[PDB]
Formats: C-alpha cells, sequence, structure tokens
C-alpha cells in the first residue's frame, strides 16, 4: 500500500504532535495514575518481587538461581536511551514495551525479563504502572543482592504507543561509522540529539568502537555517551562498577544461531523473540549480546569484587564462543563460578569497555579511590543509579509514595518552598496595573514571559517559568532570550515586586517567577484591548524563586533553544529546515498542531520576535491582539519569491503592482503551505473567527504558563 | 528518520484508527457542523458563487471569461474517488485539499480552482465546510449555465487531515498495467477494491486502455470503472456527456513544461503546484492533461450539442501539441470558439472515451436516444450528477438545508418514517424479559443483533440494524450470517412482536428493527448476570423496517462481510493477513484500537463466532461477559504453534504438560503478538478489570448498534 510518506518523503510530519491521543489510550479521560499509585500497598508489591528473585522459570532459568542481575540490566536500559539534548528516551513512560526499543539489539532478551513480570503487573493492575514497574524491580533486585539504594518515586504514568523519536538515519542495526548515514563525522563528533555509537545500542560498544578492542579509544566513547545522558566521570565509573558487581553476559554460541527479534517474530511467539537455534537455547546455552563475561567471584551478591579483579590482574585478548572480544585475567585461578553447573568454574573475565575504568587516566584515579575506599563507591553508585532511574521524571511535586528521598539534589533543578500566603485576585490586578503604568510595552511583556515559560519539555519536564531561572546564568545570557533587553525588564519587574513586597503585611509576598508571568498576563491582556476587545486572561500564583546555587549552570545548557520559531529564531544554519524545527519544538512544548497555529500566529503579531524582526508581522497594528496574520498570510492578492540574499527568507509582493508587501520565513509560509497547516491557517483566518482566536489564544498562551505547574497538578 | 515502518514494513498498522482525534481538530469538542450549516444564509452564498463564475483573475484566468466548466471537474473530482467496495473516497469529507488527493495528476490544476473559492469560504467561516462548498459550487455552476439540478445537501462537516485508504501499490504516478505492482491480473480484472485504471486518475485513461486509442476497449474500461462507483451504463452516458457539455480540456504545449504537484513543490508556491515554464503558464496557454479538445459551440452553456457532434460528424486519429492522443471531426468547419482569442475558431473534438459513447454498442443505443430526446438525458444527468455527489452522505435524516430533493431514491436505502408512539423504558424491560423467556440464548440473541448492526461503515455511511434489512434478500442469505440460525431466530422475535404489537393501546408499536436491536441488549444483559453482574444496556428506540422494494439487492451485495475477524468468520483465503482484514473492519464501524480490543474479547465469549467456532473462545462459561479472553490469552502457562493442516489456525498446549488447552486464529491470537494491542489486552486481563471490561463492553456494543441512527443526532 503506498503511501503518503511514500510520494513525498520530505513533507513535514505533523503525526509527531498527536501521540498521546485519548483514542489510543484504553483508561477513562479521567483516570488519574497518580490516584491510583497512591492507594497502592507499594510494599507488597516489593514482597512479590522478592519473591521472584529466586522463582526461576523453565522457558527462561535464571542465572544463579537469581534474576536480580537480568532486572538491573533490564532497568539500566529502561532508563539509559535518555539524551540530554531533547530530554527523549528514559525510563518515564515505559517506551522499552513499544517498538523500536523493544526490539532493538541491546535489548535482547529484556523481553523475557518483562514477561516474567506480567502476574505481578496483572495482580495489581492500574494502580502501578510498566513504567515504575520497571524501575521498581530493578530497585528490589539491587536490595535482593545486598545493595541498599537510595529511594525511589513512583508516578510515571503508562503510554500505550511509541514516541516518534529519531534514533538515527541508519537503515542497518548496529551499521559501524563511516556509513552513507553516519552519525559521525570529523573527530568522532557524533551528531545532536544522539546519544549512542550505534543504532540499535544503549551507549557503547562493548567490544571497543566499531568493534576494536582498545580500551583507551573505548573510553573516550564512554565519556561522550554518558556526558549526553547527564553523567559525569564519577557516575559513569560508579554505575558501570556497580552494575557490572552483578550478573553476567550471555555468548554461549555464535550469533547465527538467534532468530527474529520480537516486532518480525511470528504471531505464535506471542511478543518475545531472539529465538535461539543453539542447544536449548536458554539458561546455559543463552546468547544475548555473543560476549561470554562473569564479573565476580559472587554474581547474586553486593561485593567490593569488580575492582579486586580489575585491578589484581592483567588482562589479554580473547574470544567469546560466538567470536566476539572480550578479555581474559593472565594466569588466574578459576575462582568465577558457572551459572548452573556447580562443578564448573571460571577464570575472571572483562569487557574492553571495563578496561576503559582502568585504562583511561581520569577514570583510574576515580577506580583506585573506589577501590581503595568501597563505602565511597557505594554511595556513589546509589546516588548515580537514583539519578540515572528518575532523571527524566520532573520536578520533585511529580515524585510519588513513601521512598521519596528527603535530600534534594542539584540535578532536580530545585523550586524552594512557598512558606507565606500568596498575592490574590485584588494583588494581581493591582499588580497588572502596575506593570502596564511603568511603561513596559506589550512585546517586552509577552517576549520576556515567553521566553520564561518556553524553556520546558515535556520530554524529561525540565525547564519552564517556576523559579525565576531566566534571571540567573545562563538563561539571563542566551541570544535568543535578548539579554540586554532583557535585563531592562527584569530591573522594572524587580523594582515592582520589591515595592509591593514591602508595602504588604503579615508576610505576603509575590515572587519574581509569578510577577514575570502576571506581567506577561498584563501584556497579553493590554494587546487584547488595544483590539477592542475586553479580555481577562487566567493566572495562577505559586512559583518560588530558585536561586544561582540552586541552578547547576552546566546542566542548564542543554535548554538553551538554538531553534524558537514561535520567536522566529535560529542561531545559526542547521541540517533540518526550520519548519521541522518548529514542530519539534510544538511536540516538546506539548502542543497540538490547532494550539501550534493559534499560538505563532498571535505571537507574531504581538512582537515576540527576536530583534524586532518584521518577518511574519503580518499586520498593520503590532501589539494588538488579531487574527491578522492568518488572513494576510492567506490573501492571493500577494505572491511569493525567495530572496537573492537568502533563499530562506521570502518577499510578498503585491501581484497587480509590484510592491513589497510583507517577509517572511519558511516558519512564517508553511503555514500558507502544508496542505494541514493550512487548513488550520483558514480557520483562524476566517470572517468570524476574531473571537475564536482571542479565547484560543489566551487559552494556549495560560497553558504555556502553566507546563511545569505539577504543584497544581 | 528511521522508523518502525523502515524497520518492520510488514507489521500490522493501528494509526488507521486513530484518525479522526480531537488533537487535530481545531472546532471546540462542542462544534456541531449541523447546527451552523443551519443557519446559513444559502441563498447570499450562491449569489457570491454565481459572481465568481465571471470573475477571472490573472493568476488563472477564465476559459471563455467563465470558472463553470473549471468548477464543474472540480466537483466531479471530489465525488469521484469513490468505491462501492469499501465506500472509502467520495466528497463527503472533502479530502480532495489534502494529500494525497490535493496533488493527483488527474487533479492537476483543481488547486487553483479551491483558491478561486478562498474568499467566499472566509466570509462565511465555519457556517459552510469545504467539502459542501466543494459541491455546492459544481450545482452553481451548471445553473449559471442553464441546466437544472435535481437538489443539494449540505451537511458534509470538514475532516483535518489525510484519510488512510488504500489507493493501489504502484511507486510511480499513472504506472501502466502489468508491472510489478500490477493493479490488474486475469482477463483484465481490476483488484478489489480499487476503482481506477492507473494510480492517480479518477477512473480511466482519457486517451484509452493504457493509452491506446481505440474507443470500443476503453468502454469497457469505463464500464468496469463506473460500476465500481455504482454508476450503470444509463447513468454513465449521462455523466461523461453531461460533463462534456461544458468547458475544455488543456494541452497547448509539452507536458515537460509542468513542474512539482502541491505536495512537492516550494513553500512559496504556498499550496498551489504545476506551475508551467510554458508561454504565460496559463489561461490561453494552460497544460493540464495534456489534452487539446473542446467538445461544443457553446462550452459555457447547456446544450445538446455534445451529442449533435458525437453523431453528426466522423472522426479522426490525431495528437495534441503535448503529444497525446484525441480525435477531430473529419471535414468539418472551425466552429468551436477559442478560449481567449475572439477572432479563432476550431474544429469540434473529442477523446478516445468520448467516442467510446458512440462506439460501444450498449452505450450507442443510450446516447442515441439521448441525442434523439435531450429532455431524457438532462433528466439523467441531474439524477445522477444528484447521486455521485450525495452517495456518500449516508441516510437521508442527514440531508440539511432548503434544496433536498423531496423524491425518495432507491440507492439511498431508504427508511420509512414512523408514525406512532415509540416505546418507553417500561417497554423495553418487559420486552426483553420476553425474549429471555422465549428460550432465545445469549449467543443466538448477540450474534442476530450483530449481524444486523456491524453492517455500517463510516466511509459511505452505509448499512447498520435501521431498516431491519437482515430479514430481506440479500442479508438473510449472507453465509456469514447463519441463515437457518438467523432465520429461526426471526421467526421467535416476529411472534414476540406480533404479540406485543397486538395488546397496545393509542397505536404504540414495536418495529422489528428495534426489537432485534434490544433482543441483542437482553442478550448481553443476561450474560452479565450470568457473570453476577447486574447491568443496563442502553437503548434507543425509533428504527423502523424497510421493505424488500425498498430494498436493492445488487447494491447491498458489497456489504456482504467476507472477512469478520469479530465473528472469526473468513469467507475463503485471501492475500491480507486476516489481521490487517480486522482492523480494516474496525475502521469501517469507527472504533478505536481500545475498543476493538474491548469488542472482540467480549464477543468471542459471547458465542458470537460463526459455526460455533470454539476458535478464540477462551473460556469455560461460555456466554457470561467476563474478560477471561483477555486472562487466559496472555497466561505465559500456554504455549502456541501452527497447526500441520492449517497454518492460520494455532493450538494453545500447556507448557508444563502438552495438553491441548484452546485453539484460535491469526485474530484471535494477534492481541497476544502485536506490542500495542497487547498492552491494550493487558489491562482487560489484570485483576482489577472485570467491572471496567463490562462497561467498557456495553458502551462499544451500544456504540455499534447506534452507528446509523443519524435521526438522534
Ligand atoms: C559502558 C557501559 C556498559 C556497557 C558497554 C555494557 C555492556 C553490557 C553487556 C554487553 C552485557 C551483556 C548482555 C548479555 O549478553 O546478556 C551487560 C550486562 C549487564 N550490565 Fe552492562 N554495560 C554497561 C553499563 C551498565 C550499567 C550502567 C549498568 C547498571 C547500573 C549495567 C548493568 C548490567 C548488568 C546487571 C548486566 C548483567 C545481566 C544479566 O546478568 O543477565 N551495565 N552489560
Ligand atoms: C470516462 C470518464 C471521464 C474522462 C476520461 C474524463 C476526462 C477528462 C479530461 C482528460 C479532461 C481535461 C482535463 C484538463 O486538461 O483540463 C476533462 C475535463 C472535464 N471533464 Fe471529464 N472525463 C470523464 C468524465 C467526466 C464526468 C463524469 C464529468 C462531470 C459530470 C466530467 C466533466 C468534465 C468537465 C466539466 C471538464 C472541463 C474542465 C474545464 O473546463 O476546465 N467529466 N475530462
Ligand atoms: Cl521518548
Ligand atoms: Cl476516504
Ligand atoms: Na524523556
Ligand atoms: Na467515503
Amino acid at each position: 500500500g503506498t503511501s503518503n510518506r511514500d510520494w513525498w518523503p520530505n513533507q513535514l510530519d505533523l503525526s509527531i504532535l498527536h501521540r498521546h491521543s485519548s483514542l489510543s489510550d484504553p483508561m477513562g479521560k479521567d483516570f488519574n495514575y497518580a490516584q491510583a499509585f497512591e492507594k497502592l500497598d507499594l510494599a507488597a508489591v516489593k514482597r512479590d518481587l522478592h519473591a521472584l528473585m529466586t522463582t526461576s522459570q523453565d522457558w527462561w532459568p535464571a542465572d544463579f538461581g537469581h534474576y536480580g542481575g537480568l532486572f538491573i540490566r533490564m532497568a539500566w536500559h529502561s532508563a539509559g536511551t535518555y539524551r540530554t539534548a531533547d530530554g527523549r528516551g528514559g525510563a518515564g513512560e515505559g517506551q522499552q514495551r513499544f517498538a523500536p526499543l523493544n526490539s532493538w539489539p541491546d535489548n535482547a532478551n529484556l523481553d523475557k525479563a518483562r514477561r516474567l513480570l506480567w502476574p505481578i503487573k496483572q495482580k495489581y493492575g492500574r494502580a502501578i504502572s510498566w513504567a515504575d514497574l520497571l524501575i521498581l524491580t530493578g530497585n528490589v533486585a539491587l536490595e535482593s543482592m545486598g545493595f541498599k539504594t537510595f529511594g525511589f518515586a513512583g508516578g510515571r504514568a503508562d503510554t500505550w504507543e511509541p514516541e516518534d523519536v529519531y534514533w538515527g538515519s541508519e537503515k542497518i542495526w548496529l551499521e559501524l561509522s563511516g556509513g552513507p548515514n553516519s552519525r559521525y563525522s570529523g573527530d568522532r563528533q557524533l551528531e545532536n540529539p544522539l546519544a549512542a555509537v550505534q543504532m540499535g545500542l544503549i551507549y557503547v560498544n562493548p567490544e571497543g568502537p566499531d568493534g576494536n578492542p582498545d580500551p583507551v579509544a573505548a573510553a573516550r566513547d564512554i565519556r561522550d555517551t554518558f556526558a549526553r545522558m547527564a553523567m559525569n566521570d564519577e557516575e559513569t565509573v560508579a554505575l558501570i562498577a556497580g552494575g557490572h558487581t552483578f550478573g553476567k553476559t550471555h555468548g554461549a554460541g555464535p550469533a547465527s544461531n538467534v532468530g527474529a527479534e520480537p516486532e518480525a517474530a511470528g504471531i505464535e511467539a506471542q511478543g518475545l523473540g531472539w529465538k535461539s537455534a543453539y542447544r536449548t537455547g536458554k539458561g546455559a546455552d543463552a546468547i544475548t549480546s555473543g560476549l561470554e563475561v562473569t564479573w565476580t567471584t559472587t554474581p547474586t551478591q553486593w561485593s567490593h569484587n569488580f575492582f579486586e579483579n580489575l585491578f589484581g590482574y592483567e588482562w589479554e585478548l580473547t574470544k567469546s564462543p560466538a567470536g566476539a572480544h572480550q578479555w581474559v585475567a593472565k594466569g588466574a585461578d578459576a575462582v568465577i563460578p558457572d551459572a548452573f553447573d556447580p562443578s564448573k568454574k571460571h577464570r575472571p573475565t572483562m569487557l574492553t569497555t571495563d578496561l576503559s575504568l582502568r585504562f583511561d587516566p581520569a577514570y583510574e584515579k576515580i577506580s583506585r579511590r573506589f577501590h581503595e575506599n568501597p563505602e565511597q563507591f557505594a554511595d556513589a553508585f546509589a546516588r548515580a543509579w537514583f539519578k540515572l532511574t528518575h532523571r527524566d521524571m520532573g520536578p520533585r511535586a511529580r515524585y510519588l509514595g513513601p521512598e521519596v528521598p528527603a535530600e534534594v539534589l542539584l540535578w532536580q533543578d530545585p523550586i524552594p518552598a512557598v512558606d507565606h500566603p500568596l498575592i490574590d485576585a485584588a494583588d494581581a490586578a493591582e499588580l497588572k496595573a502596575k506593570v502596564l503604568a511603568s511603561g513596559l510595552t506589550v512585546s517586552q511583556l509577552v517576549s520576556t514571559a515567553w521566553a520564561a515559560a518556553s524553556t520546558f519539555r515535556g520530554s524529561d519536564k525540565r525547564g519552564g517559568a517556576n523559579g525565576a531561572r531566566i534571571r540567573l546564568a545562563p538563561q539571563k545570557d542566551w541570544e535568543a532570550n535578548q539579554p540586554e533587553q532583557l535585563a531592562a525588564v527584569l530591573e522594572t519587574l524587580e523594582a515592582i515586586r520589591t515595592a509591593f513586597n514591602g508595602a504588604q503585611r503579615g508576610g505576603k509576598q509575590v515572587s519574581l517567577a509569578d510577577l514575570i508571568v502576571l506581567a506577561g498576563c498584563a501584556g497579553v491582556e493590554q494587546a487584547a484591548k488595544n483590539a477592542g476587545h475586553a479580555v481577562t486572561v487566567p493566572f495562577a500564583p505559586g512559583r518560588a524563586d530558585a536561586s544561582q546555587e540552586q541552578t547547576d549552570v552546566e546542566s542548564m545548557a542543554v535548554l538553551e533553544p538554538v531553534a524558537d520559531g514561535f520567536r522566529n529564531y535560529l542561531k545559526g544554519k542547521y541540517r533540518v529546515p526550520a519548519e521541522v524545527l518548529l514542530v519539534d519544538k510544538a511536540q516538546l512544548l506539548t502542543l497540538s498542531a490547532p494550539e501550534m497555529t493559534v499560538l505563532l500566529g498571535g505571537l507574531r503579531v504581538l512582537g515576540a520576535n527576536v530583534g524586532q524582526s518584521r518577518h511574519g508581522v503580518f499586520t498593520a497594528r503590532e501589539q494588538a491582539l488579531t487574527n491578522d496574520f492568518f488572513v494576510n498570510l492567506l490573501d492571493m492578492g500577494t505572491e511569493w519569491k525567495p530572496t537573492a540574499a537568502d533563499a530562506d527568507v521570502f518577499e510578498g509582493r503585491d501581484r497587480a503592482t509590484g510592491e513589497l508587501k510583507w517577509t517572511g520565513t519558511r516558519v512564517d509560509l508553511v503555514f500558507g503551505s502544508h496542505s494541514q497547516l493550512r487548513a488550520l491557517a483558514e480557520v483562524y483566518g476566517s470572517a468570524d473567527a476574531q473571537e475564536k482566536f482571542v479565547r484560543d489564544f489566551v487559552a494556549v498562551w495560560n497553558k504555556v504558563m502553566n507546563l511545569d505547574r505539577f504543584d497544581l497538578a
């Protein structure tokens, strides 16, 4: 069946803006997962998970009689798709159970792990999500094996279809670099937003870069990919050594024995894959990665044996039974237990990437410190495991249940508690009147609140207006935020705040975070008045101001917009057409196609463009809230052509006279070109639509202002 | 960006079940198009359209100063995608303005036609849909040129994204037959459900079959394609001759002058396409099909000059300026006017397909009759034009506005008016108790109501339980409906009806259509009671009973189910896997993936399978409404394998003992295989789900029972 995607493979794709439809969701529209979880007997779940650890099934027998290692890998893989570039991937939506991740080569036999959890999932139902269960099971496996976790939060709601994530352009699983769709260029530079070295891997190749077993060069890939998953050197070494304190790899025979991944298998496989023709196909005969390594002398118990072995032997390159590169300890005794036969023992072995922890000079110092001070190792691993598995959960207000750690961590972008009465409706009206009497314009008010609130992304629930981080490094210096203009707006708002607060009794005060948003609202109200309409913009107080010391400047840098079509901003020239980047931004903001359309049209006419560009400002009453953008964009009296200087800028000329009327970018004109977007523009550009446009704009504005308000949720 | 579709190109596609999401729709969730349309000043819209017909724009100058011909073609193309096999295509959703239809080669330059209508669309806004406007504009063009139309109904609500229709497998626009993706096999047999001879055409090739200019062979393709669009010989001749009474074709220069279709054009083209480098690129220089034919001496006025010319001359094969085959009248005077230069005149010309009307012997008799009696021609054309443009609108209750024809047509599957008081809630309870006391079983009641209601398709809004046509030819004899069993159920229900009706006062009575549905509701209530649950199934009376004389048996044939996964029924062996045919059926019934899942699971355990098959009946309490289907399907203690006799049947055996537990088809087992469907099955298979399962089943049952109840809209 030939599709639109076949005929027009480069056309913009809007279906990413309608994932999460209530059509695909089997739960009612009223279903609230937080409420269901808050009633779960989490202790009873943990008991059942503890019992499962040593209840082996014959269809996938447990190594050493304990599934703990398999479950820790399962949980680590669930979390470990996360990229800081866009916040996509991670454990927070339980995407491992959907395509493509359910069938990535690095997730081989994790299908079996998930199937082992079905009885517990079934027993507790909607009160524990898959997303939550995968992480909890990891935690319980650590606890069962003697490792004390830092804590656990529930609240990851299940999703019901695959997310549309760009995982790379390769058309071959695991393709080595330098191919026609290479994710690498120059001096081994991995393309943004990717955070893995080959298609279908979590981070790096365990044999070494493109299969070359050099631990020093592997270290480099490790450092790069883990950084792109938010982990520094200390966290990286704690995580790899911590994880590889447990379990084993599986490579008992050649990989050609292993069949179709889950999405390719026959219907009788009932959702599982990688069925193996090698001997029994499972347990002692299991093939997963092709490597055959067991790290420690007690694979089912926490120990300090990983670094004892790593440092205590010299290592020799060898091949697994499947042909994969790995390392064996020179002249060692057979001290490592077999997973199934008590009469067999094996020599200590390591992956190339394990040897990275010793042969990379910066890692070596941390590894040695961990070897000498195992308590520091244990604490760092517990902290990093918590971060890894919670990284995409958003503000602390979303964390549920009785095991949430009390300690506030820098990486959580923490927001101070509010400890004073909030402003009421009379106070809000007063503050808005002061904002308007100060001289701040519609365009300054709208631009500043947009800048503050539009850093939110729904992928990892970072960003937004709460915190007033727009006043701090690095947001106050971002080019998209117009630093000089921003400084002047914030100075006026700070004076308004200080005066209001000094005049109060009873300890009432307004935060700068709330005042930025409230001022934006006054600007939209003023804009509506300029167009002759009476409009009230909703506003919810309660934001607090975070400090500079609560704001990790390096972690904040990935939220910088390099493309924001809502302000007609592009920081440089890119591979990706500007309209593709607009739809990507709309997705992160959680907007539908109609919301994206109304929002952009209104922002153009309010003066939200960076640098006061005229591009797309298709109105003769700028700073008035009208549907002019749509009426003028759709006017057939105007003809459009790319400019000589720049093919991404267009001139719109009167068709009869030739006179220049407007200019726009690709972000502006795609609303007059794409057939679905132009259908949306037509609604808002019709003669009966002025009121609908205002209403719908105010709604989406308010939506964006509240994206991070999980304290109200 | 590599996608799931790239990695697993043959995996089932569920996204067809979630078009029409409220995410993509810009109108509020409360927007009711019928209400908006009913207040439109339709007379004022027709006046504006009338003025438009002679107001030429320089970007697309009007032939002969009159846009009427172009707008007729536009409206005919809007309707003429319709196929009777599935009811897909047609004008009823305004899909011509979306991909792919907006960019089909046969819709070349209809983008200009739609753009000419934007000012009127903009003026009237949401009170007239694009879908309605396209057809109305065709009508007004006919009227302005002296043709009396049969009427017009509004009510086609706009859609906001492309429908996913199978239009064929070719990867090249207009590919000639016999390629690697040939839509032809055998003795020129066109594959179901297609209704055109080449990808991107409306019906046939105007040069002749695969471009061979033989009018006799072309007649064959015409007859075949038109029949697949529900038009017999009489209607076909009326339509082609009627349309070709007006306007002209466009082929002033070689086709290689013409650029990118709209979906491939640059952004500056603002949604138009086919920009031409030939001379001015428009008007006198226009190129559309590459043919250059003007059929009549008054291309802007209704006449009987098409048949005068067809029969009054002999015809010679010739080539247009673009190289296309066409026909010119041997030795005729230049009597046909030029579209732009009053000083030029041309000879009469014809398409190969026009000559079909004369050289096919069956067409010739009709064409002669129409030539001799042009009043008969006019009436036939008006009736056919009404049918063509309304064929997918569904029951007469959906027809809006003041120009709806009063004559009831057999093709409308008409339903008699109700002229008596309806049963009330107490009556419905009494009738249900009588149905259950008669001895009819849960399985008979469910099966019979399913058979009656499930003929509905949302594509053209034909079918459903209204009318009680299940008791008539041909439905009563369809294999899926189990004719002997059906006859026995109907006999009992008719006696119940006769006794209830005879006992009433005051004219109150119950139709057999309503009693079939009500009995099915009693069966579902009894099934819930058998499982230990008291529920009431909603029921809305008001259906009526149509007669055999009001039922066109040949037109009803395309509604026969040859694949009904909901009854585990496949009438023969097909190309298409049975699970693909299930999702196709779900789409026609307007179900989401969750609705499809619940509905199938419930029907299995209620005994709805054809022939009392055990396949998928995964319960030991058949006729009780439980979630047993899902609990047993998902039980990992069972292992499944295809049988030796049949690869499409599977045995489910105890994993430990090998004992046979169940059998099922691909339709049953897909719910345990497909990653998104298994996630849905898990919800309904969980321990907390029995009440959700019953509630959701009752709701989808009721939805299916009411699919054709546009009387209650
Ligand atoms: C550079 C990073 C890493 C690489 C290249 C890597 C590679 C692998 C490979 C190839 C396996 C064998 C899969 C199999 O054949 O069954 C595996 C197993 C495992 N990894 Fe990692 N790993 C990495 C980091 C991690 C981290 C961060 C954790 C957890 C905190 C982790 C925990 C595990 C565990 C528990 C297993 C054993 C599974 C079992 O017993 O079935 N690894 N690792
Ligand atoms: C065998 C069936 C049909 C064939 C092959 C066919 C073919 C065509 C072709 C090739 C053109 C020229 C497109 C261009 O270059 O501008 C055209 C024009 C036209 N056709 Fe048809 N036609 C068919 C049936 C119909 C029917 C059923 C109607 C309406 C009842 C219709 C009405 C028209 C009109 C009005 C035009 C003139 C367009 C203008 O003036 O711009 N045709 N036809
Ligand atoms: Cl994601
Ligand atoms: Cl359709
Ligand atoms: Na994420
Ligand atoms: Na249709």
